[PDB]
């Protein structure tokens, strides 16, 4: 089976990851662009980013509140080689297709163990990340993000979400139950590879779980973009019907979730699965 | 697979053998207090296996940036608030396997009891037995997820009960220790809070204090804090267990020597030092 091209997500020298934002980040009105509703946004105890280097994680920790949790949304196998964030990229970044976080953790641990402290590990670089010339790295220590988070005293939760896709119903169920289990002081920092579709989706889910009964759907979508996320409602001008007709299923899900969070504020009395069955 | 056994009932609060490096030692008439030098500043605590309520209680007094360090090689997790595990003979579950493998095998076992009725769970005499419990349907979660739900760090290191840690586990732990910022607190636990928890609290002690504190005082103070006596043996009633305890002591003195030569785990790692 194809395990993917070992690819660079973030060089070790990178600091704050791209698309980093917290729910306290500014939304500023422009002449021809009004600010969406701010109601309930600041109190969400949530932030997000793209994939960070180890140094980027240590920098972010300087501003994380107590009892912060890194929520890793990547279904693809990934980790760190030295300070570098690296991943195994299948076509369209569909690593570990359909597999849950428990499988992903072991598969990725096996791949990281194979590059741990080996010289001459060749790491592909996308054109957008300083390529196309690959990097040759090693011998460097290879660690999972779970270990990186633990080494900083940070919580860590893995949820397997395929890039460019909505979360599976089983992941949404697990996340709602996780959200309900949290004491009031726990902060969630979401990340994926790019900090766009997946991170923005889950920050939106957190937003809806608190604010769906009192804030309009389009304002929640709009403000997660304005904070620094991606636009979950945007489409191309027709240049990419597939990519456009893929955000479609995700937007349908987000409205299905918005309705659920209005019927079950905070995820209660019914969970996601039950509500769907009803 | 192992016998599904209870580690801690959901109703249990503070786990047994809970202690921090700030806990009192205290002098008795016929039992002197060992050296306290370097003990309070170790940023370490330990306990036996906790329930979910017990973890939440302990979190009330954990410092910022605390890590649960789970030393259990055996598969285990939570059924509702109850801590449960799958016990092999003498608790030798997942023999020779590393943390990554244990987590996946463990995940499948927990999934098999998640929200399922009529789960029979054995209870040892020292844990409310011999009569078992029947539980379910209750949610099953890993300790990794329980820690995350509280905003606590989590590290799994696979150590066999009643045994010393393998060299690969020691190497991983020393590298982990060196990677820590100064403010990170470690809370170790195993099943009973005795042998394995006390061994790793001792390793943390040695990594900071081996150059300045006598080997026997480190062993003695980890016992006096609330840990087990790593120097103890039976009166002849348990020669097999005594053999393991001595070999564990051989390793601890071998580690003590490593930590005087490489304070804090530097310049040489454990495997590197062994190779020389």
């Amino acid at each position: 089976p194809d395990v993917g091209v070992l690819t660079l997500d973030a060089p070790a020298a990178s600091a704050l990851p791209h698309r980093f934002r917290t729910c306290f980040f500014p939304l500023t009105a422009s002449d021809g662009a009004a600010v969406p509703s701010r109601e309930g946004l600041n109190g969400l105890r949530v932030s997000g980013s793209s994939q960070f280097s180890l140094a980027g994680l240590a920098l972010m920790r300087e501003q994380f509140p107590p009892r912060a949790v890194i929520v890793d949304l990547r279904r693809e196998s990934h980790g760190f080689l030295g300070g570098n964030a690296v991943s195994w990229r299948l076509p369209d970044n569909q690593g570990n297709p359909g597999r849950d976080a428990a499988f992903v953790a072991e598969a990725e641990a096996a791949l990281l163990a194979a590059i741990d402290e080996r010289p001459d590990i060749v790491v592909a670089r996308e054109a957008r990340r300083g390529g196309p010339t690959p990097l040759t790295l090693g011998p460097l220590p290879a660690v999972s993000e779970a270990q990186a988070a633990a080494s900083l005293g940070l919580g860590y939760l893995r949820l397997a979400v395929s890039d460019h896709t909505r979360p599976d119903d089983a992941v949404v169920e697990r996340f709602v139950r996780f959200s309900r289990s949290l004491p009031p002081d726990v902060w969630l920092h979401f990340h994926c590879r790019g900090g766009a579709g997946r991170t923005t989706t889950f920050m939106t889910l957190v937003d809806m779980l608190r604010n769906a009964p009192s804030v309009a759907f389009e304002d929640i979508i709009a403000r997660q973009k304005a904070l620094g996320g991606s636009d979950l409602a945007k489409t191309s001008d027709g240049s990419a019907p597939g990519r456009d007709a893929l955000a479609r299923q995700r937007l349908e899900f987000l409205r299905r979730f918005y309705e659920y969070a209005r019927a079950n504020p905070g995820g209660a009395p019914l969970g996601w699965t039950a509500w769907l069955a009803g």
